[PDB]
């Protein structure tokens, strides 16, 4: 009888199904057409609910929650451009593996392509970027609940990584009293409603087999490259490489402790690349390598075999080496391919790395973004986590700092967009409840400015450092043409962030020197709130300091 | 030989080709992969260049420019999530007709699906939303320039309406001095380079034939419904309806002068629906009707025939009436189907319309958003234009005000997104150079907050009224459930906009009464800058006032 009531019962099956696959967090944006999903979610006690008004920011909030928690995170939006705004976060999830379940409300079929308000063609609108796409039919009791739950269960159960687009059409009426319409339809699932398992259990595991010739290859001269992995995996990789006697090139994203720090500098020295030419195998664990010199060495090296171990699917070597692409949990993979103690084979590179770090330390005093990057270890919150933005900051920390082994680092380095960094950081914080240091550039902060609304709600202190060098100064590091550089690349916006902080009642500091910065941090970690720290630096100093250190270390 | 030089020669052909199709404005976001396109655009004197750091805002800026100028507008962005952020504006263009030419830089094929930084699958990523999609090949001199320009000319020449996605892969190196690589390849186009015409002229016109039985139908009892159309078309439709003696129901977007104003109120009166039951034909010109009562009457009416005349393609009647869907320029269509002088047949509705407007006038004094909407016709800038936002404001003006015939009104009412209203308003202002009044809600202003950066640059005064009723109070108008309403629908953010204005050095006023509002207006119109006027109102007053007026008029 009641369409409004059946809509809600149809939606309740969808939401309850998700709880059987570890969905705990659900992020919801406002709308009318999404009513059946949103009310089902609100009524379901299994969920932690997050809200936001900008669906692009909502998608990145969900991304951050998923990134840290390692469980699927659901999103509810209404029909129309609300759905399109989820694209950036979905694309990033497709590259780095976050499980985002996008529940996108839709008009019913009879209201598509007829000029109806807020009605667009939604099935397939994210093309190949979701791992799975479900285009649900117009709700009807003539399709059994067991079909609906089974379709959800197949999508979630078989999900190795990445997003799922579930398009959910609903016809009006959407509002009205809840009657018994659809109760017997639901009850056909019997005591599944009281169960904690999926209706259909379909959970194949995707994993490469052990490499049986590892105990041959581990005897050879090898290099370990560590990219993005978990904080615990970083510690395990550091011990493993040390035991192998192989040099470990550790990315800022690796949490290995970077025992040969400043690789972006010393990989520029001919003595280093000459010694690495002796490598017969490279075993890379993790991916999304940060530094230019590392990417260039990776592209140029010619070991007999190149292996990449990661739980991400697909090719991960942009230089297309002869070798192996091994899909595995990194910690599990290390157990299956253990190290045996062996004399180290590198003799020159440890010296060069020490010399490289000494060159950076010699330049630590100037109050600039290169020095902030170098020193950032001194400002990490205890038992906290770091969220590192894109553009210069991730490159500077990677090149100039040595981050502690096992200290959690998070980032958006799949597609490396500057469009969702504040909202992602908010999700990273909420997921773990840890004190968080997030560092972003000024254009990045402007891009996601309204995410400061989300940052009014954190469970532990969050410090947002905005490095304001007046534009995208990565384009002062790149050899962009001088005539067009300011207008068409740097795009200085000539703003500060004190009023932004004030709008959202966030504490704000603009430290002028190292002492003021240390005071600002000591202030900030005291309460479970977000503090904005704006570091104003001269436009090109960071880029130029990196360039100078590169040159200096190359001549060592 | 030089890859960087040839990249730029390939791009130069693309950009110069666009000048032969009326492209004057180009909107550019920052990046490296986009270098060939951006430098080709920058060097070409034919263009006016606009920049912005948020690609979602950039798309909407281009939308606003296209909306007013009625010419194609180009957009350049770099690869990755930058491209995804264009989706909302592209979808809106697809619905309302703006010609947006999206030049999306891409990695070359050898860097896709291999874990390379900022590389994603871009061809087809907008699915069916572009009118035309071009996936350009990896640049090479082995494909002649005549092919490249012909492909562009086909897409632009045959473009009736909506967006074009042109995906543009470029391999590194991207930077370097320009040499003669690709010069002889370009010169194969000969004096096309000096021409004002396309290489291939392909421009078939899409248009419905003259209706041969119009002289029969124009003598019947007809109703004219006017939706979105140009300001000049609105004046012509008003005269045409008046001549025929047919009642004209005119949308806020119609610029007809709304001779039977407050239709959203008087269509709720049974006597008006009874009189309209006598209508034998409904001729609707334009689409995207605003008001609920009008959409309800449209859905219930059963004239012998229902016609919709508009220059947008496809079905435009969400009630699927028996009738005709006629594709034409509305002005041309009226000339082809002229009015005959006939006696008006409606008697009751003119009475009701006057009584309805009197009911609204009686409540004009309170300092609320309903009253602002009613009185907005008194505050329109001389020789200016109005940009109306979504949610309550467009509904309140449509229901409560009578806007002058021929006074330009602009909006985003295809998909009615609240995600790009500020950036669109900026483009609307820049394209015409006219003084502009823009009115939006608080969640809408927060959504596109960083577009205040764009509003620092307007060519005539722009008044941005932000109506702050603390949340999306359209959900206090809709029968949303009270228990979940605040957290999951209204989502109050409890902010003001004084600091937002200050951040971007915009003048700001928060008037407490009508005198202060009028003082703010008078001052704002004196300089070619943006003034932010925040009207703080009681949350539910606007929605309740509309409900009350609906009830009162229904009982007349
Ligand atoms: C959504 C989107 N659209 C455009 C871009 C292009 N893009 C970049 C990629 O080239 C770099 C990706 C990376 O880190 O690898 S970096 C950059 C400027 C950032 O300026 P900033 O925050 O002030 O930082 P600073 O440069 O240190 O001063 C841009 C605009 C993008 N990434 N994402
Ligand atoms: C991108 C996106 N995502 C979500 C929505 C859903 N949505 C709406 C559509 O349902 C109504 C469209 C219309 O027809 O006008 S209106 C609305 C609230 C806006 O709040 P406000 O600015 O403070 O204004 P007020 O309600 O008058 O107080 C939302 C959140 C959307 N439209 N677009
Ligand atoms: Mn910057
Ligand atoms: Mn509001």
């Amino acid at each position: 009888m009641s369409v409004s009531a059946f809509n809600r019962r149809w939606a309740a099956v969808i939401l309850e199904a998700l709880t059987r696959h570890g969905v705990r967090h659900i992020c919801i944006a406002p709308g009318s057409r999404s009513t059946p999903l949103t009310l089902a979610a609100a009524e379901n006690s299994a969920f932690i609910h997050h809200t936001h008004f900008d669906e692009r920011g909502l998608g990145h909030l969900a991304l951050g929650l998923a990134k840290v928690s390692k469980q699927p995170v659901a999103v509810i939006v209404t029909s129309g451009t609300a759905v399109a705004n989820l694209y950036p976060a979905l694309i990033e999830a497709g590259l780095t593996g976050e499980k985002l379940i996008l529940l996108t409300a839709d008009r019913p079929p009879e209201l598509i392509d007829c000029g109806a308000n807020q009605a667009i063609r939604q099935p397939g609108m994210f093309a190949s970027h979701p791992t799975h796409s479900i285009s649900l039919p117009r709700p009807t009791q003539d399709i059994p609940a067991r079909w609906l739950v089974s379709t959800i269960d197949h999508a979630l159960g078989t999900l190795h990584a990445g997003g799922v687009h579930i398009n959910c059409p609903f016809a009006e009426p959407l509002y009205g009293e809840m009657d018994d319409t659809g109760l017997s339809w639901q009850q056909r699932l019997g005591d599944w409603w009281q169960d904690d398992k999926p209706w259909l259990r379909e959970a194949p595991r995707l994993e490469s087999e052990k490499q049986r010739d590892w105990f041959f290859w581990r005897q050879k001269r090898g290099v370990v490259v560590a990219g993005r992995m978990s904080a615990e995996e970083g510690k395990k990789v550091a011990l493993w490489a040390q035991t192998l006697g192989w040099p470990l090139i550790g990315d800022v994203l690796s949490q290995t402790g970077q025992p040969l720090p400043c690789a972006d500098l010393w990989l520029g020295n001919a003595k280093a690349t000459s010694e690495l030419q002796q490598a017969q195998i490279v075993v890379q664990l993790g991916s999304s390598l940060t530094g230019k010199r590392l990417l260039q060495w990776q592209a140029s090296c010619e070991p007999e075999e190149y292996w990449i171990v990661d739980d991400i699917e697909g090719r991960l070597d942009p230089a297309h080496h002869r070798g192996r692409r091994l899909i595995a949990n990194i910690a599990d993979w290390l157990e299956l391919h253990p190290a045996e103690k062996r004399q180290p084979w590198c003799v020159e590179i440890p010296r060069l790395a020490e010399q490289a770090m000494q060159a950076v330390i010699a330049r630590r005093d100037a109050f600039g973004e290169a020095q902030l990057a170098h020193r950032i270890c001194d400002y990490l919150p205890e038992q906290g986590q770091l969220f590192v933005g894109n553009s210069l900051v991730v490159r500077l920390i990677d090149a100039l700092s040595q981050l502690p082994a096992g200290y959690p680092v998070y980032s958006n380095r799949g597609a490396s967009g500057i469009d969702g960094l504040l909202s992602t950081a908010a999700g990273v914080q909420r997921a773990s409840g840890k004190p968080t240091l997030a560092i972003v550039g000024d254009l990045s902060a402007l891009y996601d400015l309204n995410a400061l609304a989300l940052l009014r709600q954190v469970s532990a202190p969050l410090v947002l450092i905005v490095v304001n060098n007046n534009g995208g100064q990565i384009f002062s590091l790149l050899p962009t043409p001088q005539s067009e550089r300011e207008r068409f690349y740097l795009m200085p916006q000539n703003v500060h962030f004190e009023h932004a902080a004030a709008m959202f009642e966030l504490k704000y500091h603009r430290p002028q020197n190292w002492q003021e910065l240390e005071t600002a941090f000591a202030d900030a970690w005291r309460t479970p709130t977000t503090t904005v720290i704006e570091m104003v630096v001269n436009d090109t100093d960071g880029a130029q300091t990196l360039q100078q250190l590169l040159a200096q270390v190359s001549h060592l």
